[PDB]
């Protein structure tokens, strides 16, 4: 007999919904452990100025409760971090979840006992307890990456990762430096430039940024959206990327030069990064000729916006437009400000961090009060590999993942009976909440099957997981995504295996894969009584 039916790790979008399904819908005994001082995952940690959704707010939310969709108001096209946090806090209150979420509690160990067929979980605080079912909602983008830059520990000012932004820190009138120009660094740069006396950007790799088109929402437009939510969510769940817009079915090079320009400009005017990549033409990320046309359009905008030609050059990427799409309000314009400087780490790498700032290879000491690491995450597997996470034969998860992280269907792991992952490796790459709903709902159904039928273990076969890896590889290799160095294939962390870590077939196809496996008697699972 376990202490609980189920333990859930993480209280972001993923663990919040998982706890709701298992406790409120299935009536099981459940606890969430969250290492943070508050619920909300991403939206708890990322307190930095300019932190916001790059999915439009109308579909950056749960869908599963039709009344919550009718009730809950948003006021801006994209959701600022405090607004997302307030929404998730509202969900926790609405479903009476806080009593079963244990905060400030890091899980250090999770060990499967093959004799008892129970999971034993150990906390940093030195408590252990057992559950039949373990759900890991640890976050794809949760484990902070802070590079080992020479002299980093000598800096005498405030040095923080974006994912550790402190509530107290006011950068107004300070000299601020930021390392990184992904989605986090770039939205930070736009907000920080308005506050800091001087902002120095340390850019290793420029990315292709498009407008967000952010601004206030017409309360009548919010009302109209709520009246059409059913069709909106149907289009989301059927789509590839689930961002709430109709994906193009047109091949970029099937139309005239004049029409490509018009389509690209219309998407640029409306905003959104996923709109620019998938709302224009159907083959931006698959056809190198289409990819070149999209990239060229973005480079031409950089040249128009940025007044200093050297600054324009350092901002202009020349690589494939196949990193996750970025958007911002006023990003390139920010470099026209007198108080903003751009260091290309390609031309002048960091030599040393010193007490007073950052010295680049040109010998310049960039004097800073604050140094911000917008350096991203040990993405997908980082919080798994950091855990003493052991399956059958007492093997650590690392023993299984020597060629990169693997799963069956993104949610289960061979060797790890009764363990379910929310956004485990080799799952969908979409607007996050609807992918979380597809996984939580499916995991809920399989756990309930196990309860109703008296199963002791649910586990995928080694063969099934290997076939899933090959399915993910084939789809990935039909795209340009593997030929862009980013966190998505593990290439951002020195020493990390370069490997497929997502199913890139989209939400519609992914939901079908889950449904087909469930309807076919859980094809690839051993169900033991
Ligand atoms: C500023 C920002 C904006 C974003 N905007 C968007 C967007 O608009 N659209 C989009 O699609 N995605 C967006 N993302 C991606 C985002 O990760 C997801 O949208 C979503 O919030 C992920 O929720 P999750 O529950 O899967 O993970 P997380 O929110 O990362 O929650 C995981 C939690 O698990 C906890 N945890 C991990 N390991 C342990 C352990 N061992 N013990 C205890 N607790 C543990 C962590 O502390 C964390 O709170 C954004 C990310 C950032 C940083
Ligand atoms: N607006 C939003 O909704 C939003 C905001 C936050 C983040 N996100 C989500 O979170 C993901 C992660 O974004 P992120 O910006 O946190 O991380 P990221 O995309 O991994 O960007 C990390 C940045 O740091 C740089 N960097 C890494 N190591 C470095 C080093 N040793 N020296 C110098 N520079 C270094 C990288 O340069 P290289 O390219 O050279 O490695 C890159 O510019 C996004 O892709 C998205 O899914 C979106
Ligand atoms: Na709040
Ligand atoms: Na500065
Ligand atoms: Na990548």
């Amino acid at each position: 007999t376990p202490d609980l039916d189920a333990i859930v790790i993480g209280a972001g979008f993923g663990g919040i919904y998982m706890l709701h399904k298992l406790r409120n819908d299935l009536g099981l005994s459940v606890r969430v452990f969250e290492k943070g001082g508050g619920v909300g995952g991403t939206w708890y940690w990322n307190k930095y100025p300019g932190a916001k959704s790059d999915t439009e707010g109308f579909v950056y939310r749960y869908s599963f409760d039709k009344e919550l969709l009718r009730e809950y108001d948003w006021t801006t096209r994209y959701l600022d971090q405090p607004d997302v946090l307030a929404y998730l806090e509202h969900v926790v209150e609405r479903y009476d979840l806080a009593r079963d979420i244990q905060l400030n509690t890091e899980v250090t160990d999770a060990i499967f006992d093959e004799e008892t067929e129970l999971w034993r979980v150990t906390t940093a605080g030195g408590e252990t307890l057992t559950a039949r079912f373990l759900v890991t909602a640890l976050g794809l983008l949760s484990r902070s990456n802070i590079p080992d830059i020479p002299g980093r520990d000598s800096f005498a000012g405030r040095l923080v990762h974006t994912n550790a932004w402190p509530e107290d820190l006011d950068i107004t009138g300070k000299r601020v430096g930021v390392i990184g120009t992904g989605s986090t660094g770039t939205q930070f740069i736009v907000a920080a430039a308005k506050m800091a006396e001087q902002l120095t950007v340390f850019q290793r790799t420029p990315q292709y940024c498009v407008p967000s088109g952010n601004g206030p929402m017409d309360p009548d437009e919010v009302a109209r959206i709520k009246q059409n939510f059913d069709s909106i969510w149907d289009q989301v769940r059927s789509s590839t990327v689930a961002f709430g817009f109709e994906e193009s079915t047109v091949e970029a090079m099937s139309v005239s030069e004049s029409e490509r320009q018009r389509v690209f400009q219309q998407a640029w005017d409306k905003g959104n990064g996923f709109r620019f990549m998938f709302g224009t033409f159907c083959d931006i990320a698959t056809n190198p000729e289409a990819n070149a046309a999209a990239a060229a359009f973005i480079r031409s905008k950089i040249a128009e916006i940025v007044k200093d030609p050297e600054t324009a050059r350092k901002l202009t990427p020349t690589d494939l437009y196949a990193k996750r799409p970025l958007c911002n309000e006023g990003y390139y314009e920010t470099y026209n400000r007198d108080n903003v400087s751009l260091v290309s780490l390609k031309e002048t790498p960091i030599e040393e961090i010193v007490p007073q700032g950052v010295r680049t290879s040109d010998g310049v000491v960039h004097e800073l009060d604050v140094l911000v690491f917008a350096t991203g995450f040990d993405a997908v597997d980082g919080n798994y590999r950091a855990m003493n996470l052991r399956g059958r034969d007492g093997r650590h998860i690392n023993e299984h993942w020597t060629e990169g992280p693997t799963s069956y269907l993104g949610v289960t792991k061979a060797g790890f009976p009764n363990m379910f992952m929310i956004l485990g490796p080799n799952g969908p790459f979409t607007n996050t909440p609807p992918s979380i709903e597809a996984q939580v709902e499916w995991i809920s159904d399989l756990i309930d099957k196990a309860t109703r039928e008296g199963l002791t273990t649910v586990e995928p076969t080694a063969d099934a997981e290997r076939e899933w890896t090959e399915t993910c590889a084939e789809i990935a290799n039909m795209t340009l995504f593997p030929k862009a160095d980013s966190w998505i294939f593990g290439a951002n962390i020195p020493g990390k295996r370069h490997a497929v870590m997502f199913y890139l077939g989209g939400l519609g196809n992914y939901r079908r894969q889950l449904a087909d496996v469930a309807d076919g008697g859980y094809r690839g699972f051993q169900l033991r009584g």
